[PDB]
């Protein structure tokens, strides 16, 4: 009667049940996962590592008649035929000097590579760098690493390699970070006749913040500073953690990944792009890893530089990288000052036996820092534990029959 | 006696679980979400739409008599008498040809609309576009599709409109982007002898980047660009997913809301905004959807125009608009480089048979692109589902006393 | 038999909820939090203060002949020996203005204070605010609000002090925000004739973003804005909760701390800094707060500047400070134009009674404002309140054994 009609209430009592078990256990199988994101203010933070590279790649006082000989046409400062553009952006002062060393009458070519082309050519630190402060105590060249890029001869201010113990932070705000200033020298750029992917329109300079241990992308990845500014970067550490499968794609960061010694984006983009230019060029740029040899100019020119330059625009398939498990981001937000004043003008160009105008034209200021919010964490969390599931079910089963693994196997089972 | 005793520890037990079951429960109520951020490496990632505007709206070589007769006053360029404001601020050469075509003496006014003004005397992109590149392929003005806004005629890259298949983007870096480079024109800037909402005192051009499916509101949302310089503006895509009721406040994208079709906070204004300015004006702007008449240049002067400044700057309760359930934001990192150098100058100005002077106070390179971690995802997630509730209950009622809805129901009843 | 076998599998059953049940329960233990984080578009929005100061500290034209003899050599206006440094940075009509108020053969000193000093000699709102705008409202120098800094006499627009009711923000885009143009006044900028912690080779003013109840520290903390442009800042509010112990290092924003009424990182920090000077200097400097003496001139180049310098570049552990409970961000995106455009130039020059030239030396618009999605809340919740544990150590419990507390104590018991 009214005790058998509510155990037709227990098929519904049982009916309830199934849809809900089983839904805590296909949710499990989702391995689904939320963030746990923390911006804290932090102590003792390692400072990042500061790559820095002039626009201009050699310097036109340090070129040579054998450099121009050898890489000239790479610089479309030399036609096919070896001479002077007739469609050159003459300068009378200028146009004098190089016709003068474009004249290979009594020339025989000498031996030439462009890594020691770069590093000869390339702007100099130890000229370039008019001031240099880390928290209150002063830098050196002595402190910036000589590092190549696509730009050439740039310059890694901490490192962090040499066994050179890498610099902390602390607070936020400008005192507790870099700052520098620079001259870009557009005295000693060289005379841009036609479009490379050596010569550019700009003047300035490219920087880049990252990790000690992930190599730079300044060409791609970078930002600008103009000359005649002080420009403020302030800055925030951002670690973003991810989960392994099966919970998320993710890669160890101790990568067994050939050319550097820490797995990341960066170190994987430029393995695959030695592989391919190796490959397709028999040849190395002057800026990748490896024993291939380097390019020679014509081989920049033929082969090395469309090469490259596929790989950062058109290729979509060859060079896709997967993700680490840990990945340092740098949030950065840019303000700038002009610089000089009329009031301190004349100062500086007396101090560095300069022009007023040059002042105006070469000199820069850069001042990288964290803000008082300096550090975050970007963290996955696994959002339902086994343990968690079973706890669900288990409190589930309970609920509308009251069962038990051993209610059932037992009963299964007799 | 001590059995008995401890069924006074019952009343305990039971006093503890109507604490707790009844947290959980009322937990439930609130309905809490908790947040699933990933930044991740992208793939196939969709290249948004990319519109920008001249902050000089009409061309000075392109004003005519009749332009000049119907929207004079407009631009501050006629007082009210149809005459040269005496307070002008004089060029010998410039003035000269304004009251050359002020002369209304044998003039009798023609049709005119401000639609057609714009369309006709706005800049063009045929002949500011100097260079444009996306990931290694040349644009052209083709690329470019018009729109009109408050600054008048604009143009959008990658628009997805047309059929036109939108275009990707695969890593991170300059190379995988658009870089154009522009003739900002201010030789054909129109003269500033006073302040209207349709001359400034700016020159660059305004950028604003997009989903292809929401339309611009570059004049509130853009960033600016400043001429002699290159800018770099590195971006990133973030998704943002939220919660529909009862756990958000939150717009079906999908919106059944008017002049557009797709529901954004964007579209939303612009909507509230037309049907103020026709309730109020009996008249649209040309930027605005519909059929309404276009504003007549005294309709601009005497109601459009503060109707519109109304809404964008003082109104708190006519135009406001709800929460989309889906939202594209783009984060984005500036940064800029001096243009030209004094090594390129020369080139450029032969190149685009123009002074050396004029290239450096009106060429404009920008460059936009994704970083390395290029996609972002912030989805709001439910915190507590049904299913969970009752493992926690139900695992809570077996806990201190052993129950299931059974043992209630049946024992509620026999 | 059978029926003892598995009665091993009850140990086995049994085996198996003790490394589940003991995992949700040191999970507990860990006290985990996850992360709540809602962009959104708000609504009565709250606007923040906005402060901000002229790069040069003293005006040229202020600097009287008693304000010379004290702080000439804190400024590097004077040697040790009172006189103008033969090597000072000549300007034929500069110096013979100097070296007349720097004739002390009549003159005996007058009481001095660098309160005083700045007050008087600092820059004036008045003469820099050229315009001023919040939603369509004109401010006037009334609506700021004078605040001394490292930078001297500087000004807060919304200060909200005063019981002036705070200003709100509705929508996303300049109009619903603040614009001004400023005359930085570049004609009146002391010569620098040396380094000093008074004196920069910038020109251009620094500007930061804060709560009303919270001071500025915008030496450290702020950022800048070049003359002869307009920039744009979008604004993003990021409200950040945390969570006290035992889930999180956290301080109640009610602070009992000192000289101001609201803990934040910034009043603690000044707090400690002030502590600093007063002990080890016997001497507080003009923007700090207390009852100290202010530092003469002399205190300043002895032993004020070097101690703060000491505190924000090169201190590790004096004054590190907690983090709040509650700590508001501002994100920011900055974007240039220039001013003035050639067709707008003469127009200014004539309205401020300026030269042409000045007027691209000096003059600078700002606009602060908020993008649509103007509000964030990054808030940390509790991932596992004790009453879930429960239902899942409960629901655990049911399901291995079917057991209960009253099972247990009972039995523990009887
Ligand atoms: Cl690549
Ligand atoms: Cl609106
Ligand atoms: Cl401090």
């Amino acid at each position: 009667l009214k005790r058998v009609v509510w155990a037709l209430c227990f098929m519904g009592s049982l009916a309830l049940l199934a849809l809900v078990c089983t839904n805590r256990i296909q949710y499990y199988f989702l391995y689904p996962h939320v963030t746990k994101l923390d911006e804290v203010a932090a102590t003792r933070l390692t400072f990042p590592a500061v790559t820095f590279c002039n626009l201009n790649e050699f310097r036109f006082s340090r070129v040579t008649k054998n450099d121009l000989y050898h890489a000239g046409e790479l610089l479309a400062l030399l036609n096919n035929r070896y001479e002077i553009p007739d469609t050159q952006t003459a300068d009378e002062k200028q146009l004098e000097i190089l016709q003068d060393k474009a004249n290979f009458r009594n020339f025989k070519p000498k031996p030439f590579n462009m890594l020691e082309f770069y590093d000869r050519a390339g702007h100099d630190i130890r000229e370039m760098l008019l001031s240099c402060f880390f928290r209150g105590e002063q830098c050196s060249p002595e402190d910036f690493k000589v590092v190549f890029t696509r730009y050439g001869k740039c310059y890694t201010f901490n490192a962090g390699q040499d066994g050179k113990p890498r610099l902390i932070t602390m607070k936020g705000g400008t005192g507790n970070g870099l700052e520098i200033m620079l001259d870009i020298q557009q005295d000693e750029y060289l005379p841009v006749w036609g479009e490379t992917d050596e010569t550019s329109f700009e003047a300035g300079i490219k920087v880049q913040i990252h990790s000690q241990d992930e190599p730079p992308l300044i060409d791609q990845l970078g930002f600008g500073v103009a000359p005649g500014f002080q420009t403020f970067v302030s800055c925030q550490e951002q670690r973003l953690i991810y989960l392994p499968p099966p919970w998320g794609d993710c890669k160890a960061t101790t990568g067994d990944s050939e050319f550097y010694d820490t797995y990341s984006i960066t170190a994987c983009r430029i393995d695959c792009e030695t592989r391919y230019l190796v490959e397709n060029c028999n040849c190395r740029m002057v800026h990748m890893p490896g024993d291939a040899p380097y390019c020679t100019p014509e081989q920049y020119k033929e082969c090395a530089d469309p090469a490259l330059d596929f790989l950062v625009e058109k290729d979509n398939e060859y060079c896709v990288c997967e993700m680490p498990c840990n990945v340092t981001r740098y949030g950065k937000e840019l303000s700038m000052v002009k610089i000089p004043s009329k009031a301190s003008a004349k100062y500086l160009a007396k101090k560095y036996n300069k022009s007023e105008q040059y002042i105006g034209e070469n000199i820069l200021v850069l001042d990288i820092f964290f803000e008082a919010l300096n550090y975050e964490t970007i963290e996955q969390k696994k959002a339902y534990e086994v343990a968690g599931l079973l706890g669900d079910i288990g409190g589930q089963m309970g609920l509308f029959i009251g069962a038990s693994i051993l209610t059932v196997l037992e009963l299964f089972d007799y």
